[PDB]
């Protein structure tokens, strides 16, 4: 689990988006596991805008916090999860390290804010699902 509060947004994991989620819909992206969902209270998270390629992520799944180098947002393809078929995934940075399914919205951070939360797992890999191009997050 887990969400990036930027203003007064919530981005989460398309496939853990909630019923409150889809009633206050922003924008949403099978193809990139991502939705974005409207807030009340203002959130304590800032997006990075940049091309960083390492960075820290929180892995629910040690408690722990890894540092990490990561490809750049590409398109993929992801083998079965719990939560997706064997698919084609697209803005997801891959590095090496733990991830499973739980580990899902684990956040991914730079020098200079928020990258992507993780997305996806399996085979000693741990793919981030990229929010840095996602300006509009920043304003409205
Ligand atoms: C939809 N574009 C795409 C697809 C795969 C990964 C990243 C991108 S991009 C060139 O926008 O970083
Ligand atoms: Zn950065």
């Amino acid at each position: 689990s887990g969400a990036i509060y930027v203003g007064n947004y919530r981005v989460v994991n398309r496939h853990l988006a909630t019923h409150n989620d889809w009633a206050n819909l922003v924008w949403e992206d099978s193809s990139r596991d991502l939705l974005v969902s409207s807030t009340t209270a203002q959130g304590c998270d800032t997006i990075a805008r940049c091309d960083c390629q390492t960075g820290v992520y929180y892995c629910s799944s040690r408690r722990k916090h890894y540092p990490v180098s990561f490809s750049k947002p590409s398109l993929i393809f992801v083998e079965a999860s719990e939560y997706y078929p064997a698919r084609y995934q697209s803005h997801l940075m891959l590095a090496v390290g733990h991830s499973e399914p739980g580990d899902c919205g684990g956040i991914l951070r730079c020098q200079h804010g928020v990258v992507g939360i993780v997305s996806t797992g399996g085979n000693g890999l741990v793919g981030f699902a990229d929010v840095r191009d996602l300006l509009w997050l920043d304003e409205e």
